[PDB]
C-alpha cells in the first residue's frame, strides 16, 4: 500500500511559510521542539493547511496564540482547517533521537546529536511543509546540557546565547537566506575544532570550522585544505564566492550518505573528512577532495538555486557532480578522472539503466524518494550536463550558468529552467536535447565506415536506438553529440572538412540513421570514435586489433588510448568467458600481450595513463559486455587474464615497479601517478612464481611508509591467495581494529576474497570486534561489498549468497531501511542471470516481500524486480 507520486501531479502550494523560529530543548530520550511559522495562503480560501509529520508527539497547536480546535491528525499529516489568509502557526511536539535508528531527522551519532533532512527528514522533527518549493528564513535556538553538548550548531550566524540554571545553556542561530527545510541542520556535541580562514577574491574573510570527535584533530588538515581549494576553484572557474561569514563542517561516524550540503553547516560522513598518511590512501585523499568540493559547490547549485520538487533532483545533483568532476580534473589528472568516471558509467550506471529500477535523470514516478539518489540521477545526470558543455563550449556554458543564477537565484527551479537558460544564453537549440531528461535506458550507437579512394571521402553511417525498459515502452532518437577524430597512418590528425569548409569534430547524431561525409581524406583513416565518451552510449563498431593498437600508440587524447585498450580487451574477455563455460582455458593472441608490453616500456606515456591501461576492467565493467551475466566465468577469466599477463610480462612488470619506487610519500598528483603505476604492476607481480611474489608483496606491506602502499600489498596477498595473506591480515587487524575507517578496507578485502570459504569468513565477521550492524559504513564494507562487489560468491550455485543477504535485509529492513535498500540492489538484477539463478533470486525476493513491516524503500524495489 505505500503510494506512488507522479511528476505530472506537481502543483503550487496552497500555503507558504516565509519565516520559521525553532526552539529545541534537546535531550537524547526526549527533545521538545517549538516551531513558530509565519504562513501565507496562496490557494483557495477554503483550503486547509496540510502539514507533513512522522513519528511526532503533538503537544499543542496555536494560530495567533489561540489554541486551535479545527484540526485533525491523519497518516503522516496534520490538517488544519478554517484559517485566516496570513497567520502565525505555533506547534509544540516531542521526538526521541535515541530511538532513531534510520538516521533521518534528529538522531544520535555516538554521543553527538545531528540531523539529516534530505529528502523528507524535517517532517520527523516537526509538522511542516516538507517540500523544497517552500522557502523560509530560519532562526534556531538550541538549549541543552552544557557538559554533554558544549557546541550547539545550526545554519548561519550566532545571534544570541545564554546560560541557564541546572547546567544548561543555549545558542541561537539565524540564516538570512530563505531555504527549503531539507537544508536545515542541527548538531550538538563535544568536538575538537580546526579553525582556519579563507579570503574571497573581493576580500570577504570567511571563518572556516571543522568539527571532529575528540582525538581526531590530526586527521583534519587535508579536509580543511580541500575546502579552501574548493572555494578558490569555484571563484576561478565559475566566478562564484561564498555568501556567508562562517562555513562549518561536522564529521560524524553514523551517516547514511557520504555528506550533506546544509547551508553553512555541512554534515559529513567521517569517511569523507578524516585522513593522515598512515590511515588513508591516495584514493581516500582524492575522494575527500571530491566530496568536500561537491558539498561546497552545492552552495550555489542546490542552495542559492534549489529544486522545485524532488523529481528535479538532477538539476542540483547532475550539475554539482559535473562541477566536482571539473574541480578534480582541473586540480588533478583530467585523463584519470575522465577514465574513472567512464568506468563508473559503463560498469555500474549502464547496469542500473538495464535494470527494473531504470528511470530517466528526471524521474516521472517515485514511491520512496530516497531510492532515487542514484547512479542515474548523479552520474548520468553529470554526463548530460557535460553534453551541454560539449555542445555549447566553455564560454557559452558559463554564460548559461550566469543567466541561470540571474534568473533563478532565491527560487526553487526545474531541470527545464536550467536547459532554457543554457539555450537562451548560447543560442544553441536544445529542444531535442531535452529528451535526455525524459527517456530512460542506454542508447546503442552503431557505426559503419567506408573509404572511397577515387573521391577521397570517408563516410560514417551512424545509427541509434535505445531498447525499451520496463518503465517505458516507447523510445525515440536522442540528440547525441558524437565526437570523432581521424588519423593518417603516421598518427597525424586529418582535418575534418566537406565542400571546402571545416566541419566540427562533434557530430550531431539526431536521427535513427544518418551518414556523415568527409572530403579531402587523402589516405584511408583510422577513426577515434566517441572521443572523451562524448555521450553516455554503447558503441558498436568492429574495430580490428591493429586499429586499436594503433590508437594505443598514437591517439592524441589520453582517454582514447585507454578506451582503445578497453575495446581490445573486450573481444578477448568475451572469447574467454565462452571458453570458460565449456571448460577451456584462456586464449590470448601474442599481439595483445605485446600491446600492453609496449605501454609498459613507453617512456613518453604519462604514468597516470599507463597505470589505467594496466588496470583491467572490473567484474562490473566485464558484466556490461554480456546479455546474460556469468559471474563465475567473469571472475575466473579476470584472474586468468591477470595471470597470463603476469607471466608474459614478468620482467617488464618488475622493472617498471622498481623504477617507480618513491622513498618520500607525498599527496601530489605526479607522485600519486607513479604510485598508481607501480601498484598496477604489483597486481600482476602478485601472480608470478609464488615464492618471488610472496616475498615481494610481503616486503611492500612491511616497508610501506603510507597506507596506499600497505593496502595495495595487502590487497594483492588476498587476490592471489599468497602464503603471507593470513599473517598480513591478522597484523592489520591487530594494528588497526580500534579504527573503523581503516578496518572498512579490511572488511572489503575479506568480503571480496577469492577464497573458497569467503561466505563462511564473512558470516564469522558479523561477530568481529570492529563490526556492528548499527553503523552503515561497517555494513557496507562487509555485507554490501560481499553482495555487490563479489558477484562470484554472491551468486554461488548453491544460492548461499542470496540466503545470507535475505538474513541481513530482514534485520536492516527494520533498523535502517535506506542502507537496506542499497544492499538489496544485487538481488534486483535477477533477469541478467541464468534461469536457475533467477529462480533462487525470485524466491529470496518473495521472502522479503512477505516481511512484516516491509519498508517502502524495499517495497518499491521488490515490486519492480518481481514484475
Ligand atoms: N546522498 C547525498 C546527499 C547530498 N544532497 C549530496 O549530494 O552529496
Ligand atoms: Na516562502
Ligand atoms: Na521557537
Ligand atoms: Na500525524
Ligand atoms: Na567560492
Ligand atoms: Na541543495
Ligand atoms: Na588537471
Ligand atoms: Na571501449
Ligand atoms: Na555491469
Ligand atoms: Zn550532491
Amino acid at each position: 500500500q505505500p503510494q506512488a507520486k507522479y511528476r505530472h501531479d506537481y502543483r503550487a502550494p496552497d500555503y507558504q511559510i516565509t519565516d520559521i523560529d525553532l526552539t529545541f530543548d534537546l535531550d537524547a530520550q526526549k527533545t521538545v521542539v517549538t516551531a513558530v511559522s509565519q504562513a501565507v495562503r496562496h490557494g483557495a480560501s477554503d483550503a486547509p493547511l496540510r502539514l507533513n509529520g512522522e513519528d511526532l508527539k503533538l503537544v499543542s497547536v496555536h494560530i495567533n496564540d489561540e489554541p486551535w480546535t479545527a484540526w485533525k491528525e491523519e497518516e503522516g499529516a496534520l490538517v488544519i482547517s478554517n484559517l485566516p489568509e496570513r497567520f502565525t502557526l505555533k506547534i509544540i511536539n516531542e521526538i526521541s533521537p535515541a530511538a532513531n535508528t534510520a538516521l533521518e531527522g534528529l538522531y544520535q551519532s555516538g554521543d553527538a546529536l545531528c540531523t539529516q533532512c534530505e529528502a523528507e527528514g524535517f517532517r520527523h522533527i516537526t509538522y511542516y511543509l516538507d517540500r523544497p518549493d517552500v522557502l523560509a528564513r530560519f532562526t534556531t535556538k538550541i538549549i541543552a546540557d552544557k557538559i554533554k553538548y558544549p557546541f550547539l550548531l545550526s545554519n548561519g550566524n550566532r545571534v544570541a546565547q545564554g546560560e541557564l540554571e541546572n547546567g544548561r545553556h543555549w545558542v541561537q542561530w539565524q540564516d538570512p537566506f530563505p531555504k527549503p527545510c531539507y537544508l536545515f541542520a542541527l548538531v550538538a556535541g563535544d568536538f575538537d575544532v580546526l579553525r582556519d580562514t579563507f579570503t574571497t577574491r573581493s576580500g570577504r574573510e570567511v571563518a572556516l570550522e571543522l568539527y571532529v570527535d575528540r582525538g581526531n584533530l590530526d586527521r583534519a588538515p587535508w579536509a580543511m585544505t580541500s575546502l579552501k581549494n574548493s572555494m578558490k576553484w569555484d571563484e576561478e572557474r565559475f566566478g562564484l564566492e561564498y555568501d556567508l561569514d562562517i562555513y562549518m563542517i561536522v564529521a560524524v561516524d553514523f551517516f547514511n550518505a557520504g555528506a550533506m550540503e546544509n547551508k553553512g553547516l555541512n554534515i559529513f560522513n567521517s569517511k569523507y573528512v578524516l585522513a593522515r598518511t598512515d590511515t588513508a590512501t591516495d584514493k581516500d585523499y582524492l575522494d575527500i577532495e571530491r566530496v568536500i568540493g561537491h558539498e561546497y559547490f552545492h552552495n550555489w547549485t542546490g542552495n542559492r538555486v534549489t529544486c522545485r520538487d524532488w523529481f528535479q533532483l538532477s538539476l542540483k545533483e547532475g550539475l554539482t557532480v559535473f562541477r566536482d568532476q571539473e574541480f578534480s580534473s582541473d586540480l588533478g589528472s583530467r585523463a584519470v578522472n575522465r577514465i574513472n568516471n567512464v568506468r563508473t558509467m559503463r560498469g555500474l550506471q549502464f547496469a542500473e539503466d538495464a535494470s527494473p529500477m531504470a528511470h530517466p535523470i528526471r524521474p516521472d514516478m517515485v514511491i520512496e524518494m530516497n531510492n532515487f539518489y542514484t547512479l542515474t540521477v548523479y552520474e548520468k545526470g553529470a554526463e548530460v550536463i557535460r553534453m551541454i558543455h560539449t555542445l555549447l563550449g566553455e564560454e557559452n556554458f558559463q554564460k548559461g550558468m550566469q543567466l541561470y543564477f540571474e534568473r533563478h537565484d532565491g527560487s526553487a527551479a526545474t531541470c527545464d529552467d536550467f536547459v532554457q537558460a543554457m539555450e537562451d544564453a548560447s543560442n544553441v537549440d536544445l529542444s531535442h536535447f531535452r529528451r535526455w531528461y525524459s527517456q530512460s535506458g542506454t542508447p546503442i550507437v552503431t557505426v559503419k565506415d567506408d573509404y572511397n579512394p577515387e573521391t577521397e571521402q570517408y563516410t560514417l553511417t551512424i545509427s541509434q536506438r535505445t531498447p525499451a525498459t520496463p518503465d517505458q515502452a516507447e523510445k525515440q532518437p536522442l540528440h547525441i553529440p558524437f565526437a570523432i577524430e581521424l588519423y593518417d597512418n603516421e598518427g597525424k590528425v586529418i582535418p575534418l572538412q566537406k565542400g571546402g569548409h571545416p566541419v566540427n569534430s562533434v557530430l550531431n547524431v539526431t536521427q535513427a540513421e544518418q551518414t556523415f561525409v568527409f572530403d579531402n581524406v587523402y589516405f584511408q583513416p583510422v577513426p577515434a570514435l566517441l572521443c572523451e565518451f562524448s555521450a553516455p552510449v554503447k558503441l558498436e563498431y568492429k574495430w580490428s586489433d591493429q586499429q586499436l593498437t594503433f590508437l594505443m600508440r598514437h591517439a592524441r587524447n589520453d582517454f582514447s588510448r585507454w578506451d582503445a585498450a578497453q575495446s581490445l580487451l573486450a573481444t578477448y574477455i568475451k572469447l574467454n568467458v565462452a571458453r570458460h563455460q565449456q571448460g577451456q582455458p584462456l586464449s590470448l593472441p601474442v599481439h595483445v600481450a605485446d600491446a600492453f608490453r609496449a605501454v609498459l616500456l613507453d617512456e613518453k606515456i604519462d604514468p597516470a595513463l599507463a597505470a589505467e591501461i594496466l588496470t583491467l576492467p572490473s567484474v562490473n565493467e566485464m558484466a556490461e559486455l554480456f546479455d546474460i551475466i556469468d559471474p563465475i566465468a567473469i571472475a575466473e577469466v579476470r584472474e586468468a587474464l591477470t595471470r597470463t599477463l603476469a607471466t608474459e610480462l614478468a620482467d617488464e612488470l618488475l622493472a617498471i615497479y622498481n623504477a617507480n619506487y618513491q622513498s618520500e610519500y607525498r599527496v601530489e598528483h605526479e607522485d600519486i601517478a607513479k604510485r598508481t603505476l607501480r601498484n598496477a604492476c604489483l597486481r600482476f607481480l602478485a601472480f608470478g612464481e609464488t615464492h618471488l611474489a610472496d616475498v615481494l608483496v610481503s616486503k611492500q606491506f612491511h616497508e610501506a611508509n603510507n597506507m596506499t602502499d600497505a593496502l595495495a600489498a595487502l590487497s594483492a596477498a588476498v587476490a592471489a591467495q599468497l602464503p603471507c595473506r593470513d599473517a598480513l591480515m591478522q597484523e592489520y587487524d591487530d594494528k588497526w581494529h580500534q579504527n573503523g575507517l581503516v578496518m572498512d578496507k579490511w572488511f572489503i578485502l575479506q568480503a571480496t576474497s577469492p577464497a573458497a570459504n569467503v561466505l563462511e569468513t564473512v558470516r564469522g565477521l558479523l561477530q568481529h570486534r570492529s563490526f556492528t550492524m548499527s553503523n552503515p559504513n561497517r555494513i557496507r564494507s562487509l555485507i554490501g561489498a560481499f553482495a555487490g562487489s563479489n558477484p562470484a560468491a554472491f551468486h554461488a550455485e548453491d544460492g548461499s549468497g542470496y540466503l545470507f543477504l535475505v538474513e541481513m535485509l530482514t534485520d536492516l529492513n527494520s533498523r535502517n531501511p535506506q542502507v537496506a535498500s542499497r544492499l538489496i540492489e544485487p538481488l534486483i538484477r535477477l533477469k541478467r542471470y541464468d534461469a536457475k539463478r533467477q529462480e533462487k533470486m525470485r524466491a529470496a525476493l518473495e521472502q522479503l516481500k512477505g516481511l512484516e513491516n516491509l519498508s517502502g524503500d524495499l517495497y518499491e524495489k521488490i515490486t519492480k524486480a518481481l514484475a
